[PDB]
């Protein structure tokens, strides 16, 4: 089959034809490369017809729960889901069943060569990123991209509204708040306000919006709501996905949807451009040689930073 | 002489620091070699003063903090510089040739030790992401606050916070003192609902003297808690490593980005990535191959 016959076959919904895609985007051989990225080309028409919503939190806070609760709601309403999990350490399908979510979990192949600059995360993040297209070419509308580490902002970055979802251990302590990741949510979400707990979760809910009402500038373009919800009994789900949405109409009234978007694109390009130049200099054979011994002069003092930073730029001959 | 140099800086010669100081700001290559072989000799005495950062959006009275507290160490016969990104008045210095300055700052900062500066205070100037690298170059990070009322900060920029071991509510005088100390609970109360340190929030009035005292106690008190847990000596070590990575990762990007034929087609290339007339994958490639590396 020629790049535009999958590109069609994709588009009608051929049992093959996307699980062909997805294989090839995850080659890392050179022909396969090549041949993903015409695909690509042959598919931007449809780059970015889903909505993109990120979802992240610590194990045990009901992120998968949630992510079933919210997907079989907007299956309800005729929505078409898939899931991508983001998954650097493979700790991670049935793709024709218009009933149920679409849950991957893509990998670049075992031939790939892993990086000093990024790790696995490099090549699974590229890899979900196309898949995003793939997705969409085949008729999805909704793409949740969740984490499975420091896969937080990568996410943050190929997706329109981050949600963040906590616990309140009581009214006044949330619970698996990484340093950093705050900061990313446009939306936060206490889950497992149900039960006796409900009280405490709200209470915990209040305590955190006004946190943020001390940090956050208050004339900004969109405050980070911060909701309660109950995963295993559907309260607070439909809600989350109304503000969802209105995250959205926010950006495009603001005509910052789209430039988001076209901006992460950009941002993507040279992150990948930044990847390949520090991986080609630090799997160098001199620098592979020198950097143990290198750092620990510079450990010891027996070096300066300057000089040994100027030897393995050296070593590297990257002309 | 190289060492005749590092001998005049140790012994406090009139003018060997400011001639160290315009060595090591050397653009040229030649005077680069030699900076770095003073380095080397002044490495026995790299580390000896303490490494303290101070930031703050403009107006929130950064200045007279540094002020109050260089004349409180003096008092003390502490020897202080004050570095922006006479025994008996504080040092104040601003070194250039970011990256740049960030470079100069963290060996002037080994030439102020030579000399027998016990306390190094890195300050950012003005407004940019300076930040991470001033965090970077120092043990303890001091951030400083208004409170816009009892509810509200003000200048609280985006990653910033997290960066923090000390944050200061500043301008904690007059009328305002208790909306400053209100201020202050509830963003310790923030925290509290969000280990080896937790960062405290202070209030301070730098212009009257009020808290200064107790800004330092805390500072002190954040050396003690890593130096205790077996932390301090190590961190300054991984900032070392992680510097020279980033001059390496900063040498290779900028021969990338200032390479001739990316500066050629580089905004026809976004162009056609924004408009989707390219993938970003054909243009990382495309602009890797303009590198002619
Ligand atoms: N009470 C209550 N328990 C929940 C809720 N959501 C998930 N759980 C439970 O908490 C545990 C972890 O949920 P899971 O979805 O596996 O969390 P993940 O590890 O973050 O995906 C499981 O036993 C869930 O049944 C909720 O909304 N309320
Ligand atoms: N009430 C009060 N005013 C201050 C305090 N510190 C500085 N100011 C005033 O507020 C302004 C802030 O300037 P400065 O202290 O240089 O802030 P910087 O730009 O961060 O250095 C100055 O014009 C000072 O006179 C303080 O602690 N209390
Ligand atoms: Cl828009």
């Amino acid at each position: 089959q020629t790049v535009k016959d999958l590109a069609a076959a994709i588009r009608s919904g051929d049992r093959a034809a996307l699980p062909r895609a997805i294989t090839l985007v995850e080659s890392t051989r050179a022909d396969h490369r090549e041949r993903a990225q015409e695909l690509l080309l042959e598919l931007m028409p449809d780059a970015g017809r889903a909505m993109h919503v990120g979802i992240t939190g610590v194990p045990g806070v009901g992120k998968s729960t949630s992510i079933e609760a919210l997907g079989m709601h907007l299956i309800e309403q005729g929505h078409r889901v898939a899931v991508l999990a983001v998954d650097p350490s493979s700790v991670r399908s049935i793709l024709g069943d218009k009933t149920r979510m679409a849950r991957l979990a893509v990998h670049p192949d075992a031939y790939v060569r892993p990086s000093p600059s990024s790790g696995t995360l490099g090549g699974v993040a590229k890899a979900t990123r196309e898949t995003i297209v793939l997705l969409e070419a085949a008729g999805f509308d909704v793409v949740l991209v969740e984490t499975v580490g420091q896969s937080e902002v990568t996410v943050a970055d190929m997706v329109d509204t981050f949600v963040f979802l906590t616990l309140a251990r009581t009214g006044d302590q949330l619970q698996g708040i990484k340093k950093g990741v705050l900061e990313l949510a446009d939306i936060v979400v206490v889950n497992k306000a149900d039960g006796e707990h409900a009280v405490e979760a709200r209470k915990a809910a209040r305590e955190l919006a006004g946190a943020m009402r001390l940090i956050y500038p208050r004339e900004t373009l969109w405050r980070p709501p911060v909701l309660t919800m109950s995963a295993l009994e559907g309260t607070g789900v439909a809600e989350l996905w109304e503000t969802v949405l209105k995250h959205r109409q926010v950006l495009i009234d603001a005509g910052e949807f789209e430039k988001r978007r076209r901006d992460q694109e950009v941002n993507w390009m040279w992150t990948m451009v930044r990847d390949a130049v520090i991986d080609r200099v630090m799997t160098s054979p001199g620098v592979r040689e020198i950097r143990a011994e290198v750092e620990r002069q510079v450990r010891e003092g027996e070096l300066t930073a300057a000089l040994a930073a100027q030897r393995l730029l050296d070593a590297a001959e990257l002309r």
